[PDB]
């Protein structure tokens, strides 16, 4: 039993017994030579394999698959216990790729995904069908830094025997583990925390091993033609989900990490605890500062006093509510633009989770082309910055802001 | 107006106006300041559309991603594909499970049969497919044919062109509309970086069968494609529905490596045909050899196809059957010190399989022979070796065979 | 005038005007196409000169070259400013590595190394000549972990007309500013702690920009034959030094940085005050673990109550001496073995400065050719282990290594 | 015994034992495990081993560090080296100025004078140093009579072979001890990696003049070189030593790209010479151009020494003058679309420059003509484009000039 430090950097890492290197080899190879007909009688990358161990190491499963990035990891997580005629339950407070992927991509592909108000519990058991497969839901979803109630949605999910799906991107294995509140699958878009550098596109999908596969899953308790008549649950025990995950989907949509970025997003990896700390501690010291500010009218962070997920933040996430958080300041639209226009050391782009603080007006850029009340139903107002907090000096991102707000 | 030498080392490449680096940089970078794509993959893509005539491309992670992009775009829940039933392994798996979980019902036809295609084709057809060289019999299509039987019909050709590459084929010279690749194969030529690619012709004018290309869509605020994109539409479309919401990218790093390979593939290419022909020669002589499949041997049934679609030479990959059965097969697999034993193709080294014995082994003989894969079937992957040293491997390796 | 964390993640890094990319791109070229003659008439590469540039910021220099590692970055330091027939002072207590470099490879080239005992200032004096051209120390010697009185050495070095050259890889700029203390160039691997994850083999040669070059420095202060009578300290103002280092050595012996290189030693110093906090909190609890063990005989660390260097850390290195530490457990060579082969988390390795915990028992392996009375002259005891500290948990290497004493 | 495209592509290569992956992973580690060199790295060096017929070699950062090295490991302060006048401008300044600081006095020599050389030789000398084909004259030296005069001496015979690779030349059939590359220029062929490579023969027997090598090294705990390595003494000094004292290593991913470009090198460099000889006659014949400089153009003062040293191509660089001067040649420079202006050669991308308007602008037309530069001297390196594509390119910006 080490401690999360220790497993951030030594989980899943052998020592090659050819050279006996120190660091993880980057094996950019496409194939390897065979001894061959018992490989195939039961792919994957030596790289990767470190990272894929990693990750299910912090978050206590049973293995993991990477992916190409977040999006192909959802899109895996999904398609591998639905199937056309399908349906799942998710949070509407996701990630726009999510939403489109939910809403566009995979409804042509015949699964029905319904939106629910993840604030109102009755509304996930109201959206359940004969046909549903999964609950998803965000652990800090958006725009909104809106926080599930995770135990109560996962005892809704287990008691109509479907896994609940938790996208904890915004938090990674330091800050929240699903698995600890009920979670049956974890996927990360590792571009951003995980990842923590801006270099590398990568996503992963984390199995429990905790969920009882049932006659809602047939492909997974049944024989699969593909392999010849393989039961899953049979050859893979506890991991059935993850081994069909790799053997179906990597092998057939093949969506895989090059070992290149496995190698970097490892690097990441290796600071994560001490990267993620500083994260949350210049979050909350920049919330407590805007939240206070004359210039400022409000700012939306579960941490402050009042918020409606501050009780939710605490059970949670008690080390803080992820590094992304949204603030209006005075003088509506034009003055966003202004302080966006004016900040000299936030960077103005559309992704979140660098080591860089990153800065956007949704309202004047993502979003410019929706109408204001198409806008509001989306959660983005007119006023709306959204940041991504870095680990700068925070006397320099307080100074920064408070000299574009003036 | 340049040719194919020069395209395939300067077609895409901008020089950078930061630094004017005479070498594409790897821009290893998730995001990009404001006043989807990659530039570095971009100078891929462009460079790959510019060999095949093409008007556009997309990369992908794999050519598992590309085939399944190049479906997707066209085709969802409750309609049709028409391919040939000679498919690589993983393409008959994505079509015949993966895609048929998602509602995509792909009709397999024998390619040597044109009118096996006309019947296959419903009113719920979206495309036909087929791949260059067959896996594994090695058999070409007769491509003109297959794209009229498609035009009559109003669908899309797509060709997998895996492994002849532009040098050797340009699919869009003989009728194909989408060409995919598996670029991890001969494009790439080291066997380091796995990457797949879409490339559109812009040729094929989209109908009311394609309903999301010329009506309004949804997913990107209400847009036509056909009308903001003109012959553009399809590879438009794919790059900002599937590439943004599957996510099924190319690593900036695996671009710049596959572009390294692309630089020399004239040159490779043709190396890879004048040592696979030699020997191909050599196995058809051999009294230790029943038979050669490959389509530049005088008496095969596809030998007017490659002299005609392929005179270069018909790829760099044939299948043996030694005197001996699945023994012999065994020996020679277990004997060879320069050919790799593995399960890939497209290296600039020699590879060889005996899928009977490794790939296909858990397969009964009979299940096998209905796969096209006979008992004692030897496939090679020709490299750009001495060909000296690679008949004599193989001479060798026959050698502790017997009679 | 931004932070420590700002700087170790902004310095250096300007936005490519073609992209805009947010990461520094990958530069892997060898050339780079024409306006032409008043380039060569006045080399680099621009993923090199963001790390050449942040090291300068984080140690307030006014330069830096990049180098493939710190024994070519050592080498450059010298042969800038010292040629056949000149001299060095330098302390006795160096890197294995650089003493065969002094007393052996440079020797050979006709530059004279004087090694003093740096406890002993009068012997740093007494050793100068009319030929010497520069005093060199390690701001954490081996294998003593001795700290120089700087001050009082570059008192000495700026009396006799010299620079004082520091060797800071031990500590990196979060520890120690060698410059803030009289020192006049700073050298470091960036192998070790700087880069931080054992991946990437670098050096780097860092200006202050402070010292006035005199006629003991003839070609700083008179015309160069190599580029047409140009005078380095006219054209180049206080950066005279670095930019001959990078006109004459980068470009006549060619111990260049591999841009990949450079890119991975960016990705550690995004993170460097993070890590080096960690490492030194780390070093210290087991430092003062082993310092009370009744199975250990005695600890060298400078941060320990008696230890010859404690009043000396107090001063120079108050956030903590490094992470780099020898102890001596009872039962001599045999038991020093036994924990060797025992411990499961520390790497048995000759190398410093990863993030990763590394052990070694300098007697039985490195030294194992040399006799005792040779090892002792050289700082090793039978007895002695060298431990240095990564970032793991400090319970789970306390743990490793009270299991090996057992 | 495998021929040179076998060699090119396998020497040197094992499948690691843990993954048994075909390519050369990459090795991008400060440190090993207990129970000098990179496992990565070491592949490339046993293979231009392999390639030259060398008993061993040593990668460095840069040709700049390999040429350093060479010398540094058999001359100390005091000692001296003959070289070739015809030095790449690199080498030059690293013989006659820091070298000479580091008290290594170095001769040069005309290298068309046999003779020249045995009058520069005295006790103190420790090697001859000449480049393959000379900068940037494109000289081909008597290799075969430079190495009597060095063993006749008791000294090595050292080859700069960066221009030829050992696909055009290996000096050591013609007598070479050591040779040396900047892996940089053609060995590596594609722009990306600046490296450099030392290779030793094993034929030199060391004598009283090279003491550190026949008698106990301090430095490396009283070993003897001769005693303990046999004829690898030379290769294994300069690894144990000068690679661990002065650290000039390669990146074990810069040895990764180089490597990619090796296997390749039989291809790309028979393009490279085919592309210049027909180039060098375009030129040798046009009305607006008064000389060509290229050892294959009959007339030529080095056409024997090519046809003997070199039958395959004397390289892919030479020099022509236009008729019309300094202005001409700047028109030429500044009106080509193909050709990219820069200063490196070795590149797959066809180079040019006009060194009297560039790199040699600060001197006067005196010095310039001094140091073998003609005020209307355009050198090119010629890539492997379309030989038509280059032919135009030239022939348009030579339509930018006046007669």
């Amino acid at each position: 039993k080490y401690g999360f430090d220790t497993l951030q950097l030594h989980a899943g890492q052998f020592v090659d017994r050819e050279t006996k290197s120190r660091a993880v080899p980057i094996y950019q190879t496409t194939s390897y030579i065979f001894e061959a007909a018992d490989l195939f009688a039961l792919i994957g990358n030596p790289t990767t394999d470190v990272l894929e161990k990693r990750i299910a190491a912090l978050d206590g499963g049973v293995g993991a698959v990477a992916t190409s990035s977040g999006q192909a990891a959802i899109t895996y997580a999904i398609l591998n216990i639905a199937r056309s005629g399908d349906e799942v339950v998710a949070a509407s407070t996701l990630y726009g790729g999510t939403y489109t992927l939910f809403a566009h991509t995979l409804r042509k592909l015949g699964i029905t995904v319904k939106f629910v108000n993840p604030d109102y519990l009755e509304e996930f058991e109201k959206a359940i069908t004969d046909k549903t497969k999964a609950i998803f839901v965000e652990t800090l979803g958006n725009p909104n830094i809106n926080i599930p109630d995770f135990e109560a949605i996962a005892e809704i999910a287990h008691k109509h025997g479907i896994p609940f799906i938790v996208d904890n991107t915004f938090a990674t294995p330091y800050l929240f583990r699903p698995i600890e509140h009920g979670a049956d699958i974890v996927v990360y878009s590792m571009t951003k925390f995980l990842g923590g550098h801006g270099t590398s596109i990568a996503g992963i999908v984390v199995d429990s091993g905790k969920f009882e596969w049932n006659e809602k899953f047939p492909d997974l308790i049944q024989p699969d033609p593909s392999y010849h008549g393989l039961i899953y649950t049979k050859e893979f025990g506890n991991a059935a989900y993850i081994a069909k995950l790799r053997l179906t989907l990597l092998r057939d949509i093949g969506a895989c990490l090059s070992p290149f970025n496995s190698f970097l997003v490892l690097l990441g990896v290796e600071t994560l605890s001490l990267r993620m700390q500083k994260h949350v501690d210049n979050a909350m010291k920049l919330a407590k500062f805007l939240n206070d500010h004359p210039k400022v009218e409000w700012v939306n962070y579960p941490a402050l006093e009042g918020n409606k997920y501050y009780e939710l933040y605490k059970k949670y996430l008690p080390k803080g509510p992820g590094a992304i958080f949204t603030f209006g300041p005075k003088g509506g639209y034009d003055a966003a633009k202004k302080i966006i226009n004016n900040v000299k050391l936030f960077s103005h782009l559309a992704n979140v989770g660098d080591a860089k603080s990153l800065i956007i007006h949704p309202a004047s850029t993502t979003h410019q082309q929706l109408t204001e009340e198409e806008q509001r139903a989306a959660g983005v107002l007119p006023e709306m910055i959204r940041l991504s907090v870095g680990i700068e000096d925070i006397e320099d991102l307080i100074y920064d802001i408070e000299s574009a707000l003036n």
